[PDB]
């Protein structure tokens, strides 16, 4: 019936297309440090952030989740200006970025797992900070080809609040690995497969792979559309070949796309090198409706199977 | 004749009696996640930070170095509210805790060193973030058993940014390892052996270790007294015993001590278990004062050396 925004409760069917992974504002963990050089400047990344919001909003897009973690810049109060400023629905996430000395430490007093649930849970109930805002996701990672100790504290910790609220997970995975071991481990402790997005599955390239990872009954994303030469990720050429394999093969009802667009960088600008600046030029909020889904339309893909994927799916998905 | 303190510029003469290294408030790099559970309370923090400090001016002291890293809740403006409540002058760091992704991605860039150089520079010179306040120190670690590129690249950085400002450099050695080496690659690159301090070396219990690190002319620092019960770290009674080795061989001029304790803790509170507590007992800002100095002048050392340590070695160091 109802999913947390970061404006509060909104009926699931009032979603609409959605953007199922998008970033308004991100920072690798160690931004903080650079602070002196690189100062968060609320007006100017306040207009940036809503100009990507009605680039969206031009779309027909209505919803955006913004799964950015809690060390990473997730700013819910911000989140909300951009939201109050657009009609946007945003659902922000709990969790951490892709161990961290804090809980290297917690890990010695032995109760890092259940400080995590308690983390999870608050979130998800309470609210983040003391903004009221509540996240509507929780937000997970693995290692590339290992889904370490430490990684599945919180695989565990996410599965127990998953229970408890009935919350959608939506996890990162490294380089096209562990998909499958993702799936098995939150259903292996109970999480519901139905509520559980495995992310990044673009970043491989072998359908078998993904039909692997889809007899679990979760969700896939092809989540990162424009990111191209870096990471090793392929390229959206690549992406589409795949995409269309699993198209072809009807798994539509399982399937979401999104960019990962980072649309304000934290700490320090920088600007990429002249090889990567180029192969990464489409890597903004409008390159799907510009670029990838006429491509899927001259490949046969009907508009039906579209809206499954972004209206369809994310309904049924937080529902 | 001057040091920034959180205050501005003090004469290095008005120093006095120092405690080399303490933290008003600290947190492992990670804690910023935990913000919800982990909330940082002003008014409670800024009364507990200003009686620890009461309780440091109770034994004479008149200055603190503070080399909390840049991630771990550095906040100049709170300890110049501390430093203004007590009259304490307060010495701050600029630098990281002991690769975080936002450094592997400017690496990447290929402008991490200039980039890391740039931020010790304008928090020494020109302010941290808008608070006017200019670190007093650089702060700088290494892994145990090896200094990495990584680590070695913030140690360049340091000793460009030493060469220009006269600033001094501390650094974090890990479990008695990497003293010497670290002596030698900062003055390998310019550094001046008077504005060393090499850390934690009393985490290593090998006389022949530290009469190495000494051979380089820089300071060492015996700054984790009080911190006792992981197997295999060193005890405080192991602490005193190879200090008096060292100010039997007349040492005393390269000598400084400390607690490194962390007064306020960020993130979520906790407790440590019953027995590593007990161990732990000893670890405030008064044990050297209460503790250690009076066993060492029952070792026969004498108030000039003392006096030596705590007042004349900061003195020297800092002009
Ligand atoms: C430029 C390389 C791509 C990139 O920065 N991805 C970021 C976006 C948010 O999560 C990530 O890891
Ligand atoms: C409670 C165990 C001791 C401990 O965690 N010390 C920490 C605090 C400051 O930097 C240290 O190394
Ligand atoms: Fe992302
Ligand atoms: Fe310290
Ligand atoms: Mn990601
Ligand atoms: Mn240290």
């Amino acid at each position: 019936e109802m999913v947390e925004t970061v404006c509060g409760p909104v009926p699931v069917e009032q979603l609409g297309k959605t953007l199922i992974h998008e970033h308004f504002l991100f920072g690798y963990p160690g931004f903080q440090g650079d602070v002196t050089r690189g100062t968060f400047r609320e007006d100017e990344s306040l207009r940036v952030a809503v100009e990507a919001a009605e680039k969206m909003k031009r779309h027909g897009i209505q919803t955006v989740v913004d799964p950015t973690p809690n060390d990473c810049g997730r700013n819910p109060a911000f989140l909300r200006r951009v939201a109050e400023e657009t009609g946007l629905n945003i659902i922000c996430a709990t969790g951490y970025y892709y161990a961290p000395p804090y809980f290297q430490f917690r890990r010695l007093l032995g109760t890092a797992e259940d400080d995590i649930y308690d983390m999870f849970m608050a979130e998800l109930t309470e609210g983040i900070a003391d903004t009221g805002i509540k996240a509507g996701v929780i937000k997970l990672a693995s290692s590339k080809g290992r889904i370490t100790e430490y990684e599945k504290m919180f695989f565990r910790a996410a599965a127990r609040a998953q229970k408890e609220t009935g919350a959608v997970i939506i996890t990162h995975t490294q380089e096209g690995t562990m998909g499958p071991e993702q799936a098995a481990y939150l259903l292996e402790h109970g999480a519901d497969p139905k509520k559980i997005v495995i992310g990044h599955m673009c970043g491989n390239t072998d359908p078998d792979y993904h039909r692997k990872t889809l007899a679990y009954g979760v969700y896939i994303a092809f989540d990162r559309f424009g990111i191209q030469g870096m990471v090793g990720a392929p390229t959206d050429e690549e992406r589409v070949r795949t995409l269309l394999a699993l198209l072809r093969d009807g798994y539509e009802k399982q399937i979401m796309l999104s960019h990962n667009t980072v649309n304000v960088w934290l700490g320090r600008p920088f600007t990429l090198p002249e090889p990567f600046a180029e192969m990464m030029k489409n890597w903004h909020v409008e390159h799907l409706f510009v670029n990838i889904i006429p491509a899927l339309k001259n490949e046969g893909i009907r508009d039906e199977v579209l809206e499954q994927m972004f209206i369809g799916n994310p309904a049924a998905l937080f529902s």
